[PDB]
């Protein structure tokens, strides 16, 4: 079946010239709305939620892990390091790295999370441990953002990422204190007002993690507390046919608005 909402998303996609993937979970009734929900998309920085969550899981058995210092060296800097460059020849704690990765999309910070987990496969292993059979992280920053059409590296599906984000932020994949920490981090994101949240009333509370990469890849994953009802989880992924395509956060906002309309 094709619902009215799915028809509108396809219309949006046609006008956009790219490929759009959407997955909604409404936690009031657990119902789902998907558009290309089982197609793979490059995650880009939306993968940082899984990495941060994996380190939060490690911290459940190490009370001091989030305060553990990690050395930042000049050679560690990559393409986008707004927080880590302040700490070169110094240290950042794993909490500071997590916050920088999530709230500023610092890529050096992400590489330190990946290293703490033993490499990209450590992030994938955590995904599997919490029931996500789809997620895969294969590379570090910055090459995990190449976003080449047809490449399975560093991809997931909208369906899988919505389910995982629900389990991490509203369910019991993490301990209570760690879940709260992840939600606090996402709610303090600085990069998201033009993406999913631009399509929802600005008055609704939400947290999100954006992603950007080559092929004009423009992504967002969000947990949303709408006024008067149970939270939503919403994934919007978008990627374009040209390697040097421009960002299209407006397409994510438009997808979110269509979903909101549909409630
Ligand atoms: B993540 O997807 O937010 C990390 N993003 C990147 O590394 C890319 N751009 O990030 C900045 C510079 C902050 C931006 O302009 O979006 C990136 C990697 S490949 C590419 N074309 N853009």
């Amino acid at each position: 079946q094709t619902s009215a909402v799915q028809q509108k998303l396809a219309a949006l996609e046609k006008s956009s010239g790219g490929r759009l993937g959407v997955a909604l979970i409404d936690t009031a009734d657990n119902t789902q709305v998907l558009y290309r929900g089982d197609e793979r998309f490059p995650m880009c920085s939306t993968s940082k939620v899984m990495a941060a969550a994996a380190v939060l899981k490690q911290s459940e058995t190490q009370k001091q892990l989030l305060n553990q210092p990690v050395e930042i060296k000049p050679a560690d800097l990559v393409n986008y390091n707004p927080i880590a460059e302040k700490h070169v020849n110094g240290t950042m704690t794993l909490a500071e790295l997590s916050a920088a990765a999530l709230q500023y999309s610092d890529n050096t910070a992400m590489n330190k999370l990946i290293a703490q987990l033993g490499g990209p496969g450590g992030v994938t292993a955590f995904a599997r441990a919490i029931g996500d059979e789809t997620f895969r992280l294969d590379r570090t920053e910055p090459t995990l953002n190449t976003a080449i059409p047809g490449d399975p590296r560093d991809t997931t599906t909208p369906r899988a990422m919505a389910q995982t984000l629900r389990q991490l932020t509203l369910g019991h994949a993490l301990g209570e204190t760690q879940r709260a920490q992840l939600v606090t981090w996402l709610k303090g994101n600085t990069t998201g007002a033009a993406s999913i949240r631009a399509g929802l009333p600005t008055s609704w509370t939400a947290g999100d993690k954006t992603g950007s990469g080559d092929y004009g890849t423009t992504n967002d994953i969000a947990v949303i507390w709408p006024q008067g009802r149970a939270p939503l989880v919403l994934v919007t992924y978008f990627t374009q046919p040209q390697q040097n395509a421009e960002s299209r956060r407006d397409v994510l906002a438009s997808a979110a608005r269509i979903i909101a309309e549909g409630l």
